[PDB]
């Protein structure tokens, strides 16, 4: 399946795909304000993400570190990034279709758009300004908005024990982003798309 990686935001970021114990595809690699990266992630990827990271410095080796993101210092994600990361989540190929989501529980970073370029489903989008509109005690001093699991570390805000309810921290994320998760036990906003379909994630898709 290939995702089409574009960064319409005025900055630079860097794109970065994994699947937690691998890369997706070369894993990572800088979009400059317009570019566009395609990558090929295998069928039945399960778990898949995909997200942008900002302020990244790497040596010619693709060793460095970025401010919100970073993937153990990798150009190349391998592993998934250091929260606040807005996350596009996918599984595909499971039992006949794939399943898309973008996820505000690891925080919140840029701005994106998740849609698939093939027939059958819709896209998701959480394209509020959550990193100006970010609640006090959340705000990243690195850049971003940390989700209060992050920052606090409580059973309630990670759901831990799996019996977690919405919360504050939560119903900000929800309110700015109604189609993005904004807690482990929130209501469901997963899309249903034909098995093997393609995508295209975009980075700030609005002005």
């Amino acid at each position: 399946a290939t995702f089409e990686i574009v960064n319409r935001c005025s900055y630079t970021v860097w794109a970065a795909a994994s699947k937690g114990d691998a890369a997706l595809d070369a894993g990572g690699r800088q979009l400059n304000s317009g570019e566009s990266w395609t990558i090929n992630v295998e069928p039945g990827t399960n778990g898949g993400k995909i997200w942008a990271r900002t302020d990244c410095y790497f040596d010619d080796s693709g060793s460095g570190i970025c401010k919100t993101g970073d993937c153990g210092g990798l150009l190349r994600c391998k592993r998934f990034g250091r929260p606040p990361t807005t996350l596009a989540e996918f599984s595909l190929n499971q039992y006949g279709k794939d399943y898309i989501d973008i996820s505000n529980i690891k925080g919140f970073n840029v701005p994106m758009d998740f849609s698939p370029t093939t027939r059958g489903c819709r896209g998701v989008r959480c394209a509020a300004d959550i990193v100006g509109q970010c609640p006090a005690k959340l705000k990243a001093p690195g850049g971003g908005c940390n989700d209060a699991c992050t920052v606090f570390q409580t059973s309630e805000y990670c759901c831990t024990t799996g019996k977690c309810g919405p919360t504050e921290y939560s119903r900000f994320f929800k309110r700015l982003c109604p189609d993005a998760f904004s807690y482990v036990l929130d209501k469901p906003t997963t899309v249903t798309c034909p098995g093997s379909s393609n995508y295209r994630v975009t980075f700030c898709p609005t002005a």
